[PDB]
């Protein structure tokens, strides 16, 4: 049954992949090879070409992602050769370094060995490779609430956070055959952070806000032709709203809107004053300004939506159906100022793709 | 077949209606009466109690409406007795007067005779009872683009607009048995309008913006227990974003964001400056300020969302399933600042309800 799922997925992927690569004539023989390989081993191994194009197709098919125009320029690093925790750690360090690229962020994915019998070879615990710790105890809240459960798990492994609002979590992952994950502190020289200042309002720096440069999602599964790459961290650059409208603004995250209102000199007393809306706009302006000033890549939601429009056009020109999740594609600030708000999207799931998977802790 | 649809809908409605009204014991005899009445006449007539509660249930079931907390205080005016165009006109004038209530807006619905064989008795052409005309010809655009087709239809009936940006469309409706609709100019004394000024920025008045006080939707069908009330205009007060984030801001509406940016003294040159977002916030502040200053009811999106939360709670307490359309319930400005953004809603259709219907022109 599982083999059949594998073979059916493989047939669909190879046909589509080789079509797009102008290799349609090679489909027949390649499928035969794979079919034999499944029969004998219970699985099959992707060529480097298949793996690279598969990761790109998976991004192209990610319904919730506004950044998909650039799917074909994804930098794919094949690390299916890793066998040791030192190799995994060094690969993750390298990913951070090469993706960061001194601020000129390169969209990158590092692909580790795939699941075998649904058995993971490498199990990454981090949500993102760079993320802040969170703490809550007897009433006191410190750091990023979204990291509370992982932070607590880490402190079960012998790690201890300094309990600033911006402690960098260590890398945490488990190797097949080990009962507990290992953790490694991030070399600070690898991690770019951006202090948040405002172009016009000098007092904004009093909030002492910062965010990290590069979002590197490390807890999703890349599925390509029936092969499950549960460990395959990927990154892009931020859209400013992710930081200014959500990470720093959500009541269940850093919850900074009242403090923002104060430093920009407006009252936070009356709903009809739209002080939350004004604070959100200024915080989002500050985020974009700060990343730009520091030479770290970022995109604003207007430019991002314009690029997404081009992605829609390119899909139509290539004769590919477009899929999207409207509820995630609209930016959380001024959504109706984008073309996305005013059309609809088919939210069908197409593979290859990136999927959520169960967490190994909690 | 149609009778069966009618009888099935009637059974569902009467049972539910009488339950909610504590009249469950009367359901049996009432259903018998209706069943006979359908047999003989092909239809049935609602009691005043049924009609009133039906209109209220229909609002309660309107998935796209954030304002539903107040469903049970809807003022229902029964005008099933009208037979002449003079009576219709006067009823519509009266609706405007009593709903407006000198600025302290009363949510009101006026219900006209229902369709018989799918044959309308009264056919209202207006989208809203008070709405601005729109014009486009050899390149020149005047007024509200969304009203262009109705405006053109009106000018086929002997009416002529002054071609300001805010011409009030006349009431336009057709009686059963007449081939053409009639039109009547709105008495200006009945129509409250609000000039848009800003609490802090004196130059905002240079834009010479205004909007009308009361949104009165006049082109939707109220369906209650299988009876189709195609003519049943209803009103509430505005949520500020409808005016400031959409009517005045949409590129395909009044398209005022660039002019707003200019009068508030910011550049409209760079996406990363978030000038559209800032302009939207100031325009929305001005809308709320202006309606408040003039003593015309309005609600901001934060307060409206808070009321909607109470509506959700009240549904749960009453043991009623909640339905909603997330994509319409989120406000078009700072949606993630509302609780609505962070939950999901079942978009199932429950009757009684209000529905779109085909336009009689174009
Ligand atoms: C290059 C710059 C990129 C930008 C600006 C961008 C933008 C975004 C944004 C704003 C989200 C929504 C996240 C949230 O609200 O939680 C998102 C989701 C997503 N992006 Fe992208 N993205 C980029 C690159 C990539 C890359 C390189 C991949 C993978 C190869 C990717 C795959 C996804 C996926 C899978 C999601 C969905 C996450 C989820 O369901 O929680 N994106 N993207
Ligand atoms: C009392 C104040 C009210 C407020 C603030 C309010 C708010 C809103 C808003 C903002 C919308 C979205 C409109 C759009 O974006 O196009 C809406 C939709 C709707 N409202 Fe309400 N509403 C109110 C009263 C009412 C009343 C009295 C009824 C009927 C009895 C009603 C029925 C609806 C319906 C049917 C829609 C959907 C319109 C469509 O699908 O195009 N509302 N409401
Ligand atoms: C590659 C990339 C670029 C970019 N600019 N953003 C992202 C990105 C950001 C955040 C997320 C996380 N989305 C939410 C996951 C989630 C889902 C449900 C509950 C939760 F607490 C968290 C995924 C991708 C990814
Ligand atoms: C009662 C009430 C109160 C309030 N504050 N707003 C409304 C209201 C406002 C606008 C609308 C119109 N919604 C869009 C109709 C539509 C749908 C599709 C295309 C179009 F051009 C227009 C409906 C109800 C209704
Ligand atoms: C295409 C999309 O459904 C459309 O733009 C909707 C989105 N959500 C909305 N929500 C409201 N309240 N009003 C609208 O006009 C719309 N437009
Ligand atoms: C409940 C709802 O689905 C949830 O709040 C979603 C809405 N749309 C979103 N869109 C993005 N981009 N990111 C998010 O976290 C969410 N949250
Ligand atoms: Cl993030
Ligand atoms: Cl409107």
């Amino acid at each position: 049954e599982e083999k059949e799922i594998l073979w059916n997925e493989a047939k669909a992927f190879i046909a589509a992949c080789y079509q797009e690569l102008g290799k349609a004539a090679e489909v027949k023989d390649r499928l035969a090879d794979i079919k034999s390989e499944i029969d004998l081993t219970g699985s099959y191994v992707h060529t480097k070409e298949e793996l690279e194009h598969g990761a790109k197709m998976a991004w192209r098919n990610s319904n919730r992602c506004i950044g998909r125009l650039f799917w074909n320029s994804l930098n794919v690093i094949d690390r299916r050769d890793v066998r040791t925790k030192e190799e995994v750690r060094d690969a993750l360090f390298h990913h951070i370094e090469t993706a960061t690229n001194n601020g000129k962020i390169r969209p990158t994915i590092t692909i580790f060995p795939p699941e075998e019998k649904g058995e993971k070879q490498v199990e990454i615990w981090n949500h993102q490779l760079i993320r802040y710790a969170g703490y809550e105890s007897d009433g006191e809240r410190i750091g990023d609430p979204a990291s509370c459960s992982l932070t607590a798990a880490c402190e079960e492994l012998g790690w201890r956070g300094e309990r600033t609002d911006f402690d960098l979590l260590p890398l945490i992952f488990r190797m097949k055959g080990d009962e507990q994950p290992v953790w490694y502190e991030l070399p600070r020289s690898l991690v770019i952070e951006v202090p948040i200042t405002h172009p016009d309002i000098e007092a904004f720096s009093d909030l002492e806000l910062k965010w990290y440069g590069v979002p590197i999602i490390s807890d999703m599964k890349l599925e390509v032709g029936g092969i499950h790459y549960n460990a395959a961290p990927f990154n892009g650059w931020y859209m400013g709203t992710e930081i200014g409208a959500r990470n720093l603004a959500d009541e269940k995250r850093y919850d900074k809107l009242k403090k923002v209102a104060s430093v920009i000199g407006i009252a936070a007393d009356y709903n009809t004053d739209l002080w939350k809306d004004q604070a959100l706009v200024e915080l989002n302006k500050a985020v974009l300004h700060s990343y730009k000033k520091q030479g770290v890549s970022i995109v604003d939601h207007h430019t991002a939506a314009s690029q997404f429009k081009r992605f829609e056009e390119q899909a139509e020109e290539a004769g590919r159906k477009l899929t999207g999740d409207w509820t995630w594609l609209i930016p959380p600030i001024s959504p109706a100022a984008t073309h996305i708000f005013h059309r609809s999207y088919d939210n069908s799931i197409v593979k290859p793709n990136y999927f959520y998977q169960d967490k190994p802790y909690e």
